[PDB]
């Protein structure tokens, strides 16, 4: 005795995808794809999953259309053959969903890496060319004490150089080495923007998004006859 | 017995022009073509009606809804087709299949259209939010930068500005500008307007244009007739 | 008694296509379909009109057989179309005449959808003007701001060309009250991509359908002639 459940699905709902998308577009900006094309990964990477299970068929339920996908199973009744199918549906989208996690979290790793490297060579470059117009500064007040410039002598501020710094007077310079400590690091244009970014990441979370790689059209069947 | 016969297509751009210009105000550049909206508008029809052959076959009394592609080896356009009892039941039924698939559609838009205004929102608040952080970080540096040179201004003991030609000031020359300004710039550290890139301005504007989207307003069409329901002149074979 | 006429046709020329290829390219600039889309495109539009005859043709008192099918097994294109016809001259005369009066009706869709397209590309080119109008008064309104936070700087010492909001005190009072009443009256200062928008939408308006020689398909194999009925 053979009794045939049937079942469409196609792409998953904008809705079902949102947060997936959103954790791309937080990772790669601009860069990242999509809502569409998300949409056709999740159809294809769960019809490719089911395809390769390896008695069930999926076919296109509508001849030279890609989607939407007619999946069947042959069960011993019409209630086994039903609850087997929605099962293998089930089985497949949670297949999906781990290969979801774990690339989502790659993805995350290589984006925190890249990010962390950013800052960390910014603040390495900001501290150094803190450190050597200190330097500068210690020299430039040498000048100054030999010179007897004690206050300053700009006319125009573009006279003022690294190497012209003595042109603040001695009494400025003074300042500028007893305050150090506090005179504030300056970072490449886009260094709170990086650290920005690296903060949005880390709020990500797979277990916020309950991501589907499908949709149901028609939810799997109770066949009426046996084949 | 009597065979009636409708073939639908992907919408025109003019049915479309809501649908689309609704979607470049929620995702901007990253919004689809046009031409890639019309086919999946006609494909969401599509895939709502390949429902109704299976449920129509699973009956006590089996019905016989059928479609295909019009042309073979063509995606578009689609001949629906349903067999009836009698020649103005066959065209009364499949015309109310379509319009049922229709209605479910128009549904499946309504809470698409939301979605896609709840994620747009999502990304356009973030970029604002990212924006803004900056802008407060950079204008947090200028004042400390100001607090260091007032210090520097009031050790030399210049309180008027020191400069006559000026470009702009660096942390090393704006002790320059004098105690007086310097004191200025830090008691009104609250007033001094944030700076923003050009595409902030964008985004906020394109935040207030999705706010504006309302579903009732856009008249949508997930398909165009090539080909109404058919009234047959005569029986089948 | 029956003579069938056989035609192929298949998606426009290059050459065909030219104008309305041109016309798309002043509507939607970069963003404009590739020319083998818009190919597909006038063919898919044509193919799915003809679609209909070999179903309204047998759903008359008098039934005609005309048929649509692929040429080439795995191919979309070209398209073989065939007419049973009474004679073998009617058979031919009336396969050639049902392919001009498709190519009638989707003449008539293409011009509808020129200006759908015109509509959309107007759209999109004035909403783009706006965003930039927005952008200008925005920084217009920043401007106004920083010149006023300077005034409250010069008005602690100061009263009398590339100025930062730290130096624009240095500028005086006096100077900086002006700027108050002339940069609140000084006109939005747009991107000369701006003007171009400006230009691009002037050029849209210059767009008409008769100056297109527009085809949405091309002769494979003309109407045959049958040598002996069916
Ligand atoms: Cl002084
Ligand atoms: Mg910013």
């Amino acid at each position: 005795e053979k009794w045939t459940s049937t079942a469409i699905i196609t792409q998953p709902d904008v809705g079902q995808i949102a947060g997936y998308n959103n954790a791309m577009n937080v990772i790669y900006g601009q860069a990242a794809p999509k809502v569409s094309d998300l949409q056709e990964t999740l159809i294809g990477r769960f019809s490719s999953a089911f395809s390769a299970l390896p008695k069930l068929t999926i076919e296109p339920s509508v001849k030279n259309q890609q989607l939407p996908l007619t999946v069947s199973y042959v069960g011993q009744t019409a209630e086994g053959a039903q609850m087997k199918l929605a099962q293998y549906i089930q089985q497949v989208d949670d297949k999906v969903n781990q290969e979801l996690e774990k690339d989502l979290k790659d993805n995350i790793a290589l984006g925190r890496k890249n990010l962390q490297d950013s800052l960390r060579t910014q603040e390495v470059v900001a501290q150094e060319q803190k450190d050597l117009r200190i330097r500068q500064i210690q020299e430039a007040l040498q000048y100054a004490n030999q010179a007897q410039v004690t206050k300053p002598q700009v006319q125009q501020t573009e006279d003022v150089t690294q190497d012209t710094l003595f042109l603040l007077g001695s009494e400025a310079l003074e300042s500028m080495i007893k305050h150090e400590a506090t005179r504030p690091l300056v970072f490449s244009p886009n260094y709170y923007q990086t650290r920005q970014n690296l903060l949005d990441i880390e709020k990500l979370k797979f277990d916020d998004l309950d991501i589907h790689a499908y949709r149901y059209v028609m939810k799997p069947t109770l066949p009426i006859r046996r084949d």
